[PDB]
């Protein structure tokens, strides 16, 4: 920023290889935070080719307001493709930073993902509503910025993020705005003069976005950009994920999976203490006995 | 009643028939209210005798809310009484629409727990809670908060003061500062009247995730003091229980489609312009990739 000038709001950046308490204080600050490099070049590759059959057999709806007209959205990616169940769920980065927002000392994994998506904004997408992802749970609004973290997002790039393909506009910071609102005309006062800043990307990066951070997909200006990301959105254990993985992920992945990762799908328990409870059990044992996953 | 004597906190008292409309404004006002005849005579003695033997099974622990309890949940795969009757109670789900459920998007709720809870002899008291400590967080929302969990509490054997009928706290939902119930934390404490759930066997009580609460203490040598909990949460909380895991599939089939939807075999609608299924798969209810339509 030239001198004199207006600073828009901070996005600080870190390396993969930065440490987790480093990326957590930018995270806590500001609510967002890049991480360069989150999964390794040819990881993303190979991550990429592997959905875009999937993503190819999904048409484009041209409507209308909402956050599909001319985006496409797409789940399927612990069975669609080996590199994410197998390499990229299992960075031991993103772990340690679910367990600084989630976990407490002595019960156990605090955290589990709510969705794997792709979402590749189609050239002239409007930009999507703004808003905050924990309007998910309907309620966490009303807490303020003093509530408890439901929701954070490893929000990384599949194609490049530019400024004119609609990379995410982030508002980094309004996770400690004093009243959480709905972000439109009637509910929102500040609403037309929000300074929001694009996340511009390569390939492999991400933003770790807390679910009180104001955001949205730009407008895509191009004609030939299909701006394609996926998100790895991880809640709280006490929070039901929008993916009912443990029902349409097979077992047969399921038992290739790590204890975490198991955790992280539903086919495992963990245990939530005030008195104790297998939250997600089997009438007083962890569900993964019932699953033949102990042995 | 009584004699100037001191007179304690009113737990209101309604037949099944009446309508879920005043059953419901009894619930808002003090948090709690009794169904009578909730479940029948003869469908709870059904119930208690299939899954007598799984109770039967269970070691009692002595040494904790699970000191001389017992606390038995596949009430699904145990008893055909409740999953084809007790389930499809259409006074249940007109009182969890009535709390949980919004405009246009289907049903707003579904199961935490389906808890067989007997309370031994001599099982000391359980520690006054309310049940949104489940959700830690809850709490810090106040009584403005909205509702999170209620409980259909049945007895399934009578429930007496002395053999340890639930202690509540009628309009402690209202209270201005939702607080753990200790001496640290909470300024009442050892301050606070509580009432007994007196039930005969099919009665239950609604009650709030906003409540005070607990177990009494079993003051007797004989009786074992069985009861039923219906826990019912909002759509976008975790059970505790992971039924569609545990349940067999044989069992959903026959399911009622809001049954399904209470037990994760199927998802149901949120909208926030956007719409999503929550529990879903890519986009379309885990209602299809499951075979149930
Ligand atoms: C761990 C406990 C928790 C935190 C949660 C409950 C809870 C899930 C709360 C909601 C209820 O609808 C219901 C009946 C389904 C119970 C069952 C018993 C447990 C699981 C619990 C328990 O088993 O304690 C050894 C407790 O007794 C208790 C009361 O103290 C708790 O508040
Ligand atoms: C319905 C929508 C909801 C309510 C919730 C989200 C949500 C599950 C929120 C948490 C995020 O980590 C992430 C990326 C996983 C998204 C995926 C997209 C949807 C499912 C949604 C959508 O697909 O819109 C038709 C939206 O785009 C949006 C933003 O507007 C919504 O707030
Ligand atoms: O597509 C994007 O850039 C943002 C996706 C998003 O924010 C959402 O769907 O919640
Ligand atoms: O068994 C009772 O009467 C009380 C049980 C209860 O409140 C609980 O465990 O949450
Ligand atoms: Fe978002
Ligand atoms: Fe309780």
């Amino acid at each position: 920023v030239p001198r004199g000038s207006h600073m828009p709001p901070r996005l600080q950046r870190f390396p993969a290889t930065a440490s987790a308490d480093e990326i957590f204080a930018a995270f806590q600050e500001d609510g967002c935070v890049v991480i360069e490099g989150f999964i390794s070049p040819e990881q993303v590759a190979r991550f990429s080719q592997e959905v875009d059959p999937a993503m190819e057999k999904i048409p484009v709806e041209v409507t209308n307001g909402n956050s599909n007209d001319r985006t496409k959205r797409f789940s399927k990616c612990v069975i669609a493709s080996p590199t994410f169940r197998n390499e990229i769920i299992e960075s031991d980065l993103m772990h340690e930073l679910c367990d600084r927002v989630f976990s407490k000392p002595g019960e156990g994994m605090g955290y589990h993902f709510n969705d794997n998506m792709v979402i590749e904004v189609q050239p002239g997408a409007p930009a999507q509503r703004l808003h905050r992802d924990q309007e998910l749970y309907p309620w966490w609004n009303s807490m303020g910025p003093a509530g408890p973290e439901c929701l954070i997002n490893f929000f990384c790039a599949v194609t490049p993020f530019t400024e004119e393909n609609g990379a995410t506009r982030l508002v980094p910071g309004s996770h400690l705005w004093p009243e959480f609102t709905q972000i439109n005309e009637r509910d929102c006062p500040q609403f037309g003069k929000i300074e929001t800043v694009p996340a511009i990307m390569q390939p492999g990066d991400c933003y770790l976005m807390s679910g009180k951070v104001i955001h949205g997909a730009g407008h895509n200006a191009t004609t030939t950009d299909r701006r394609r990301a996926l998100a790895l959105s991880i809640i709280r254990r006490e929070l039901r994920p929008v993916q009912a993985f443990s029902l349409s992920v097979p077992m047969k992945l399921a038992r290739e999976m790590s204890e975490r990762s198991q955790t992280m799908f539903g086919f495992r328990s963990s245990v939530q203490h005030c008195d104790m409870v297998h939250f997600w059990g089997n009438d007083g044992k962890d569900i993964a006995h019932h699953l033949g996953l102990i042995s």
